[PDB]
């Protein structure tokens, strides 16, 4: 509906605040594990977390965090073919610690390969009334349609992995942990896909795309007290994704869709330190979905009947954990610490209910409308158990129990009522378009009524396409942390001498959400030149933090959520490509130049996210000077400025894509906070807490992707690939410690795979 100049150039970019991702150009372009996370990272919009996916860790295979303008990354609605496919149970705990209650998840509820998808598209700005709860971005994936049998190998391991470690890590890296914190020493990476689409009778088929990722990390199973490794394992880290599609175009009048998709994540740890701790921690996700389209001569009705599973869990293999004084394990003499802490699990189960009408295009003089409205209902099951009773306790030589903890057998669930309404207009007089909208959330979890006011307009300046200006104002309400409500169940299921339990006040909460003012240019710069200029300004309010105290009398300890925090983010992008590539004895060259800035400031960590509690501190000590928290930098996803040369060359005679990336990244700011005996702490100011900002080091990231397609096969069916990841084997430093021990993201990496079609 809006006037588009199409991205010709090789990475795609935002344009009206939407950037789309063909299966081309997701398979044109390096994308490590194949993670929706891999392929948004080149988006100017976008910024990762460089702590995350380092030379330390390149094992895990699971997706990774992404923030969108300034926003954290538990803030993004993730969904499936429309469909929210989002984790709001407990995204911000990651950790892959072993307890009575911790469970590892993250945002993505379906950790999709999206080699199987059809293509995805991200919304960063100017989004539409149909798409809410979140406050940075909305990715939809969506599924192919029936239209050849494909099969695909793809492997990688560390031997083809250069590892830049600080000498003090090494010890740690080799054995494969430090307590709760897992490393990847040795690891072989293999990944299967499998892709087909049929038509099973008249207008009527299928497409079925399955794929397994697996990555094998060894480590040592037993490390003794004095450091010594006794014997190493393979520890099974595997994603595996089921993707379906059955369409009946029934008639002129309707479309059936019948989609089913699953995504089944496991991986397997242990404690190096305690014997029989072996445990499998996962994530699975389910789900159904009826599309219905009805074409009638006014008005077009699209509905959605879903229902979606998304749990994380912890399996250990042992159900009581506990240290003998006189170890009975093996030949070890000492203390020692035994077993595991059985079997837990936390699930959200969505009822969708959704409904959409497109009114036909009409006129009202000279100014045409095209108006939609949408109603949708979500009931949602969420709940957490603990399967089985555990225990945990200190044992004597004489087998006399102390300090001894039982874990009940429970289970708590929650009932939620979502409800959302909307609706948007499509006005076009002579060369003006204008999309005014309103949508409506509630929802009986924290019982806010919320209007977002969406409004976007486009002006073709000169009518022939050549300048056109983007300009809009939009409010973006977040969604729930449904972990708030459900804790204090799990919690009480603990029966201890000297445990607090909790209690959690969040229900007076407000909503967190976003403004955002946003202008956009796309500009075309003599015969051959596209050039695409945005900026997104984006105020985050209400931001959920936290404040906590513990009461002695009742032995609880009282968590009170609140919205305090606030961030202010500047977001620039400017990208420069051609629309015509040029043409070298039949090589073809399409480069591309894209520039992103992005500056944020707040008093908060994204990171953190809702478990932040910092944010009632109103003034901090930053590099020497007492200042307002909210002028601060933000301290996390925060690389700043971005630029990119991307390149790819094609020569057909010989079946060759030459698909390159060269991305210059500014170097990120390590916050440390300082105690009274630093040399650079200021007692003048000593009830303010001060933190000092230390930046580390830029990185040139050359990617490169290969890709021979062996022209004497009729049909091409073969395509042999090798990857590169950081061809220049750039040292970057991501992190530093405090004593000054450095992270370092991954080095030059080789990835090779074969692709057959039938
Ligand atoms: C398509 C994939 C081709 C892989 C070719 C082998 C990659 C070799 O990989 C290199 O090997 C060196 C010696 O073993 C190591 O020192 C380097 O760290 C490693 O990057
Ligand atoms: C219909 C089945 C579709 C997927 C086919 C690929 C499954 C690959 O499966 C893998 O095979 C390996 C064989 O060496 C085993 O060692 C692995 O444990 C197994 O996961
Ligand atoms: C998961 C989908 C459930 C619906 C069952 C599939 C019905 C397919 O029905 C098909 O419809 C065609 C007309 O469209 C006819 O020409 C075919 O003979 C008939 O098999
Ligand atoms: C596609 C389905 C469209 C949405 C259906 C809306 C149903 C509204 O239902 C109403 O919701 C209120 C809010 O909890 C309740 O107080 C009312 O009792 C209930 O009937
Ligand atoms: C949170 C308490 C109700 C849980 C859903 C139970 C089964 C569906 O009952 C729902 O009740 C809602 C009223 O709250 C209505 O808006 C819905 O239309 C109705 O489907
Ligand atoms: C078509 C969509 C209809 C649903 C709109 C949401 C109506 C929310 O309405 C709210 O319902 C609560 C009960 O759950 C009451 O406590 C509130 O007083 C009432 O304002
Ligand atoms: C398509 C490009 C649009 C350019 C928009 C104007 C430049 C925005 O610039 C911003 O202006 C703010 C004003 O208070 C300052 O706070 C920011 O630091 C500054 O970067
Ligand atoms: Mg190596
Ligand atoms: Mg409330």
């Amino acid at each position: 509906f809006f006037e588009e100049m199409t991205v010709y150039a090789p990475v795609p970019v935002p344009v009206n605040g939407n950037t789309h991702y063909t299966s081309e150009s997701i398979e044109r372009l390096p994308t490590g594990n194949g993670n929706i996370s891999d392929l948004l990272r080149t988006n100017p919009a976008v910024r990762m977390d460089s702590t995350q996916s380092t030379s330390l860790n390149q094992g895990d295979i699971r997706p990774e965090k992404i923030s969108i303008h300034g926003a954290s990354p538990y803030q993004n609605a993730y969904l499936i073919d429309g469909i929210s496919a989002t984790n709001n149970l407990n995204p911000a705990n990651e950790s892959d610690a072993s307890s009575a209650t911790n469970i590892s998840g993250m945002s993505q509820g379906y950790y999709l390969d999206v080699s199987l998808l059809d293509n995805v598209t991200l919304y960063d700005s100017f989004v539409p009334v149909e798409f809410g709860r979140f406050n940075g971005g909305v990715i939809d994936a969506k599924i192919k349609r029936f239209n050849k049998v494909k099969l695909g190998y793809r492997t990688t391991r560390s031997d083809w992995l250069t590892s830049h470690i600080d000498e003090n890590n090494k010890s740690a890296f080799n054995q494969g942990s430090s307590g709760s914190t897992y490393y990847s020493p040795d690891f072989k990476k293999n990944f299967y896909t499998l892709s087909f689409n049929q038509e099973l009778a008249d207008n009527f088929g299928v497409t079925a795309g399955l794929s397994r990722r697996q990555s094998d990390i060894t480590r040592a199973d037993y490390v003794s007290n004095d450091g010594i490794v006794a014997g190493r394992a393979q520890y099974k880290n595997v994603i595996d994704t089921a993707l379906s599609k059955f369409t009946w175009f029934a008639s002129d009048r309707f479309t059936h869709d019948l989609t089913l998709k699953y995504t089944g994540s496991s991986r397997d740890y242990n404690t190096s330190t305690f014997p029989q701790s072996d445990r499998e921690m996962g994530n699975k996700s389910y789900g159904l979905a009826w599309d219905m389209d009805t074409q009638l001569a006014w008005a077009k009705l699209r509905t959605t009947v879903g229902w979606d599973h998304i749990s994380d869990y912890t399996r250990h293999d042992h159900d009581i954990w506990y240290t003998e004084l006189s170890c009975t394990y093996g030949d070890i003499t000492g203390r020692c610490t035994r077993g595991g802490l059985g079997h837990i699990s936390q699930a959200v189960d969505n009822y969708t209910f959704k409904t959409r009408l497109d009114w036909q295009k009409f006129a009202v003089g000279n100014v045409s409308h095209q108006p939609y409205f949408g109603a949708e209902y979500i009931y949602s099951d969420a709940w957490t158990e603990r399967h089985n009773q555990s225990e945990s306790y200190v044992i004597n030589a004489a087998g006399k129990k102390t300090n001894h903890t039982i874990y009940h057998k429970g289970k708590g669930r929650l009932g939620i009522d979502n409800y959302t309404l909307y609706m948007a207009d499509r006005i076009s007089w002579r060369n003006v378009s204008l999309m005014p909208g309103v949508r409506y959330d509630y929802d009986n979890y924290l019982s806010n009524h919320n209007i977002s006011p969406r409004f976007m307009t486009e002006w073709d300046i000169f009518a022939n396409q050549t300048s056109m200006i983007t300009a809009g104002y939009n409010r973006y309400y977040g969604g729930n942390i449904l972990d708030m409500g459900l804790r204090d169940i799990r919690n009480s299921w603990t029966e201890s001498v000297s445990g607090n339990k909790t209690l959690t006040r969040y229900q007076d909460l407000k909503t967190p959400y976003n403004d955002e003012l946003a202008m956009g240019l796309q500009q075309k710069i003599g015969k051959n030149v596209i050039a695409r200029a945005n900026y997104v300004y984006r105020e985050a309010h209400d931001q959920i933090s936290k404040s906590s105290r513990t009461d002695s009398a009742t032995k609880t300890t009282i968590t009170e959520y609140n919205n305090d925090g606030k961030t202010k983010t500047h977001s620039f992008s400017l990208s420069f490509e051609l629309a015509e590539p040029l043409h070298i004895r039949q090589v073809d060259i399409n480069p591309q130049i894209v520039f992103s800035y992005i500056k944020s400031k707040g008093n908060l960590s994204l990171n953190n996210g809702y478990e932040e509690s910092n944010t009632g501190d109103n003034q901090v000590v930053y590099n020497g000077n007492l200042v307002s928290y909210d002028s601060v930098p933000v301290a996390d996803f925060n690389n700043p400025l971005k630029i990119s040369l991307n390149m790819d060359f094609t020569h057909q005679p010989s079946g060759l894509v030459w698909a390159n990336t060269l991305a210059w990244q500014e170097a990120r700011k390590a916050r440390i906070i300082l105690g009274k005996t630093n040399a650079q702490y200021i007692s003048e100011y000593s009830d303010y807490k001060q933190y000092v900002d230390e930046k580390l080091d830029s990185s040139l990231t050359w990617d490169t992707r290969l890709s021979w397609t062996p022209q004497f096969l009729q049909q091409q069916n073969l395509t042999i690939s090798a990857d590169i990841l950081n061809v220049l084997d750039s040292k970057t430093a991501v992190d530093t410690t405090n004593t000054g021990v450095a992270t370092y993201a991954s080095g030059r990496t080789f990835w090779l795979d074969v692709s057959m079609k039938f």
